[PDB]
Parts: structure tokens; C-alpha cells; sequence
């Protein structure tokens, strides 16, 4: 009923990649939407989106976002992953960063990402909708299958969670004792995310390379209320996760490994996909072939340093496509 959308975005050269030549060796097409590699010979790529290195944060929110934000407020459940390999722009993209001097306030700060901009444009849009609605947040992060909260305000970070069947979703998990913080307006959202942040750096002082090996999963539930013409209470949920995973190139990989079995499994229509054996696709089962709108953005580098995981990338992206969900309303 619906293929996972499947975009890729090339950040500019670094300060550590070398441009040799004077042709690139990745040409990214918006138009066309592909994405060409110099491995003279080209290997060539059709994406959903293609955004190449000059492609600004808020060029990225308004051609991939902002259509999932309205599928989100219809009560889909909408999954957006970005996937390559570490030093290509996942979290920049996922989160973004902070301008330093606070020249911006978080609103206007155009390092900002999907997530902090998201979360201001659903308080902008609901509030000129009419509709009464509550917005509530929830911050887990994965490593060595290990379930880190980054939202519970009183715990140490080192105090782990469990994850069991939902009795009430064939294809989900609760996450037990999951910080979820209601949003109540937009002047709350910075504090959250802040705290987020803070605690995530405590988390990276306990695990190796904790950044690179880490999944991140950020989720905004949406619960609204609507009057019907035949005048019943109509509830509909629209749940929102993003998902910024680990570095591509990495039981410290077993969720990432899993990932990658599943996506085989989907696309070679094998029989068994082995969503139950991790953490991230017992937690993802829903977004990879179930009732979910999902996309990835693909991350990659322009530059010949890291050709070879630029490429695997592609490729695993490219193949992602094939995916079909079967998208459903939350009443
Ligand atoms: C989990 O989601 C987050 C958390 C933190 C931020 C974020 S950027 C976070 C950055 N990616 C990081 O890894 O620390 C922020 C930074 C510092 C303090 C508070 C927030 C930010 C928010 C709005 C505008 C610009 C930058 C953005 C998203
Ligand atoms: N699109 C981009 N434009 C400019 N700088 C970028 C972009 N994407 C990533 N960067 C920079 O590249 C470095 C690595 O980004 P990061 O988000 O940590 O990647 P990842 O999470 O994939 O490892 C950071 O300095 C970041 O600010
Ligand atoms: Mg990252
Ligand atoms: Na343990």
C-alpha cells in the first residue's frame, strides 16, 4: 500500500577530506533526484529526494518534514531514520546543534533540526487548527542493547529499562518506566531538550565511543479530539518517531546487525524476519513493513576519504525502497 520513502543527503567537505579533483566525486541532481558517484566510471542512484552539500536545515524540514507532519496530525504513525556512517550528519540532521553567543534564539537557530523545529510547528499548527490536543515526548537511546532514558529527571542515567509485548499492539513493545514529559506549549520544548542533551553527555562519559554505537530514539505522541457531523467524540493519535541510528560502518553492533537482516529479509520477501532479535527492531517492528508511513534519510560524505562507506550506503539505502508498510489511522 505504501513504499518507505527513501531521500539522502551529502554534507559538505570536512576539515580532515581532501578534494583532489576537479570534478566531484559525488554529484548530487535535486531535479533529478539522483545522486552520481566517480568510483570515469559513475554508478548512479534514483532516490524520493536528493539534497546535495548546500542543502540548509530548513530546506531539509520543509521538503521532508513538514508533508509528515500533516500525516502525523491525520493519526498515521510516521517513522523518519537517518542512517550512514558516523561524521555524515545523522544527528545534525535528526537534532542539529546550537549556535553559540545565543545570536539565535532556539527558534531561529539555523543549525536547529528536524526535531526541535517539528516540535515548534506542531504548537504553531494545532493552535490555529482549533483541535484540543496534548503533546507528550519521550527520549530513549540504545547501546549494547541497553534501553538509556534521557528525559527522567530525578534517576542516575545508568539505570536501565525493560522492554515487554504490547497486549494492545501485535507489532509494539513498552518501554517500562519510560519518561513521557507532556509538552503543554512551545516555551516548554527547549528545557526538554535540553535536559536531554545534558543527560546523554553523563551517558557518554559511562560507554565507549557511546556517539557512534548508540541508536537515539526521540517520540512525539499527538492525542486530538474531534466533534463528528453525527456528533461523537472522535480521538485520534499521531505518534511521531525519529530515529537517529548508529554509525553504519560499526552485541555492541547485534541492533544494527539485526537492521540490516530485517531489511534483507523485507525486500528478498523471505518468510521470517527476525524483528525479536534486538532491541531496536522490536522497537522499529511497526515502521519496517507494518502500519507505519516510514522514510530514511541517508547520509553520506562527498569526499574520496570515505568512498567505500558512501557507497555501502547507497546501496543499503537504495535497496530500503522496496519496503512496502501498510500505513493506518489511529482513529
Ligand atoms: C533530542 O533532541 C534534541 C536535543 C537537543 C537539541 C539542541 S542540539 C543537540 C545536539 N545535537 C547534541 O548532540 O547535544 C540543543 C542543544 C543544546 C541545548 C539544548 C538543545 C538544539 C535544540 C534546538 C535548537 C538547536 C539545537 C536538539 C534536539
Ligand atoms: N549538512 C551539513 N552542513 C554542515 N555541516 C555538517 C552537515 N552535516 C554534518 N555536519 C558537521 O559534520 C560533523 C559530523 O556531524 P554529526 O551530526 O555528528 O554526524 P553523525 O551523527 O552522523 O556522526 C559535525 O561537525 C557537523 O556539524
Ligand atoms: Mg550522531
Ligand atoms: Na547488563
Amino acid at each position: 500500500m505504501k513504499n518507505i520513502q527513501v531521500v539522502v543527503r551529502c554534507r559538505p567537505f570536512n576539515l580532515a577530506e581532501r578534494k583532489a579533483s576537479a570534478h566531484s566525486i559525488v554529484e548530487c541532481d535535486p531535479v533529478r533526484k539522483e545522486v552520481s558517484v566517480r568510483t570515469s566510471s559513475r554508478k548512479t542512484y534514483t532516490f524520493d529526494m536528493v539534497f546535495g552539500a548546500s542543502t540548509k536545515q530548513i530546506d531539509v524540514y520543509r521538503s521532508v518534514v513538514c508533508p509528515i507532519l500533516d500525516e502525523v496530525i491525520m493519526g498515521y504513525n510516521c517513522t523518519i531514520f537517518a542512517y550512514g556512517q558516523t561524521g555524515t550528519g545523522k544527528t545534525f540532521t535528526m537534532e542539529g546543534e546550537r549556535s553559540p553567543n545565543e545570536e539565535y534564539t532556539w527558534e531561529e537557530d539555523p543549525l536547529a533540526g528536524i526535531i526541535p523545529r517539528t516540535l515548534h510547528q506542531i504548537f504553531e499548527k494545532l493552535t490555529d487548527n482549533g483541535t484540543e490536543f496534548s503533546v507528550k515526548v519521550s527520549l530513549l537511546e540504545i547501546y549494547n542493547e541497553e534501553l538509556f532514558d534521557l528525559l527522567n529527571p530525578s534517576s542516575d542515567v545508568s539505570e536501565r529499562l525493560q522492554m515487554f509485548d504490547d497486549p494492545r499492539n501485535k507489532r509494539g513493545v513498552i518501554i517500562k518506566g519510560l519518561e513521557e514529559i507532556t509538552v503543554h506549549n512551545k516555551d516548554e520544548v527547549y528545557q526538554i531538550l535540553e535536559k536531554g542533551a545534558a543527560k546523554r553527555t553523563t551517558a557518554a562519559t559511562l560507554m565507549n565511543a557511546y556517539s557512534s554505537r548508540s541508536h537515539s530514539v526521540f517520540s512525539v505522541t499527538i492525542h486530538m479530539k474531534e466533534t463528528t457531523i453525527d456528533g461523537e467524540e472522535l480521538v485520534k493519535i499521531g505518534k511521531l518517531n525519529l530515529v537517529d541510528l548508529a554509525g553504519s560502518e560499526n552485541n555492541i553492533n547485534q541492533s544494527l546487525l539485526t537492521l540490516g537482516r530485517v531489511i534483507t529479509a523485507l525486500v528478498e520477501r523471505t518468510p521470517h524476519v527476525p524483528y525479536r532479535e534486538s532491541k531496536l527492531t522490536r522497537i522499529l517492528q511497526d515502521s519496517l513493513g507494518g502500519r507505519t508511513r516510514t522514510s530514511i534519510i541517508a547520509t553520506i560524505s562527498p569526499a574520496s576519504l570515505n568512498l567505500e562507506e558512501t557507497l555501502s550506503t547507497l546501496e543499503y539505502a537504495h535497496r530500503a525502497k522496496n519496503i512496502l508498510n501498510k500505513p493506518e489511522v489511529n482513529q
